[PDB]
């Protein structure tokens, strides 16, 4: 059942970000600082997930005010995407997370798939509260929540796709994590903002 009972029979997303502070839906609320909902409204025709909150996210109570976040910002202005038309979210809304004695950060640990669904529930009534057109799915982690374990980023990004099992029927496009535009050769990391920014393109254009 996961998070389940503890989703309120409601679409008011204060009330649901309210909610989410209480779930016990997994064991990742115990470590975790608070639950981090999505940012924006009702309005909003895209949709965007990603993973998990990070450590900023986690101390913020928002998604993505770190460097990916940042990163993200810079393809959404190239791709004239205002952030008024956006609700973003991710697949768990508590930081999974270690210490690397040394380290200047909560290093990021990945959410297993009994996480992901244990935890869509709240994802399931923020599609059913925003009603988006489009979303955009950042990452694997996220892609798999909507479109199945099996589902290959690499192979499928920038198609836009609908699956009959999600809610609303909107058009879904998957896409790489910002946090992978950071590591790598300056070309790759280049190459790999600009198919990120086409993938924005392609949402905005549904
Ligand atoms: O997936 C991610 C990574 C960092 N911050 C977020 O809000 N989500
Ligand atoms: S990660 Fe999701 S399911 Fe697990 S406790 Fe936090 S809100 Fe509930």
């Amino acid at each position: 059942a996961g998070a389940q009972d503890f989703v309120p029979h409601t679409a008011d997303l204060a009330e649901l970000a309210a909610a989410a502070g209480e779930c016990r839906g997994c064991g990742l609320y115990r470590d975790a600082t608070q639950a981090v909902f999505g940012a924006g409204g009702r309005s909003a025709r895209i949709m965007m997930i990603g993973e998990q909150p990070g450590d900023k996210e986690d101390l913020a109570g928002l998604p993505f005010v770190g460097p990916a976040g940042r990163l993200l910002d810079r393809a959404l202005e190239a791709a004239d995407i205002d952030r008024d038309a956006l609700y973003v979210t991710n697949a768990v809304k508590h930081f999974k997370f270690t210490r690397a004695a040394g380290g200047k950060r909560r290093i990021a640990k990945t959410p297993s798939r009994t996480e992901v669904v244990a935890c869509r529930p709240w994802l399931i009534a923020e599609m059913t509260s925003v009603e988006p057109d489009v979303v955009v799915l950042l990452g694997a982690t996220a892609a798999k929540a909507l479109l199945g374990n099996d589902f290959r980023v690499t192979q499928h990004r920038g198609e836009v796709l609908h699956v009959d099992d999600v809610p609303g029927d909107p058009a879904l496009v998957a896409t790489v994590h910002p946090s992978s535009l950071l590591r790598g050769p300056k070309e790759e990391r280049e190459s790999a903002f600009a198919g990120l920014v086409d993938d924005l393109r392609v949402a905005a254009d549904v």
